[PDB]
């Protein structure tokens, strides 16, 4: 369905930019469950106010059996641009990031680097504005955990350790370097992200 | 002088060891100064509150002439040993963190691995406790600021980014890795660490 979901997205793209309402319905529609498995993790999402159109939307899926992704975007600054973004993003984030693992030998993530390319090909498709974005990885047995924010404000919580991160650069503009990175080891972990268009909470534990 | 202080922290050890009195008041005369130069960075240090007696306590020193790096320990959990492991870092830290980068190709610092290496020397000093320490590096010419804590509070501040961090896990365990990282690009920088033994702040800006 994921793949199916992705042959949509490339199909009827020119249609939904041209339809907000349609595009914005798909968008919701493509919302996480509200708990999954992905790479032997429990993964827990919900949004922290019951609401109908799009404000903060999440995507995460697995990089392969051991590792995963997760994007995070405020649709709401860009207006019907963020909700574009948000559907090019999940159509195309996981694999620009599997591509990017495939040429590091040791398989070891740039999500700054991500960024960078996410920037350059929101310019391509034509999808002016700004765009608050927090990127993250995960490793299930190295125990991982990658945080990259863009103009977003978060909160992780290890049990251990606490951190609260708040950017003002979203993606969008042309020559800004997103290089913030937070790594922290960790088996389980509880993240809050928000920003101007509303709040979530992803949770995740060993299955 | 800072050449001449690691010659009396080696040959008065002993005689601080036995002399709390003697160690404490000694510490207390190896704070940094307001402001200083160190690898062409402005670094201004204060305590927030005016005391006499030593809390939480900071050294920072040139690594070479592009980079410096930094810890901050507090004190009072261990008594007369935390103390003790001041001196002692003020003696041994930089030139622990220079011999790793000595083995690293690139000279990429891994302020993780000099955690463990700390917590395994304040064995070997014979200095059990609770050593809530942060410790920083700061590359002038990449602009990378690195933050590790184990067992401290802090706030980093760069304009475009906010971080608060509260690790709870000080040194002085057994089987402990120290394993959360903050991982910066800036240019000037103000940080403000505490504890329960107290709080100081700690700004950089290009000379």
């Amino acid at each position: 369905s994921r793949v199916e979901e992705e042959e949509r997205l490339f199909r009827d793209w020119d249609a939904m930019v041209d339809n907000p309402a349609a595009a914005a319905k798909l968008l919701q529609e493509l919302q996480p469950p509200v708990q999954q498995v992905i790479s032997h993790c429990r993964v827990n999402y919900r949004q922290l106010v019951a609401a109908d159109k799009p404000g903060l939307v999440l995507d995460i899926a697995a990089l392969s059996e051991n590792d995963l992704a997760f994007y995070c975007l405020d649709v709401t600054r860009a207006g019907h641009n963020g909700v574009l973004a948000a559907l090019l993003l999940r159509a195309l984030f996981n694999g620009l990031l599997q591509e990017q693992l495939a040429h590091q030998n040791q398989r070891l993530p740039e999500l700054g680097a991500l960024l960078k390319q996410v920037n350059h090909l929101l310019r391509q498709a034509n999808l002016p504005g700004q765009f608050p974005l927090l990127v993250g990885y995960y490793h299930r047995e190295l125990k991982n955990l990658i945080l990259v924010s863009a103009g977003l404000n978060a909160t992780l919580n290890t049990g251990e350790h606490q951190v609260q991160i708040s950017n003002g650069v979203p993606l969008g503009t042309l020559g800004n370097a997103y290089l913030n990175q937070l790594s922290q080891r960790c088996d389980a972990w509880q993240c809050q992200i928000w920003g101007t268009g509303g709040r979530l909470r992803l949770m995740l534990s060993a299955e």
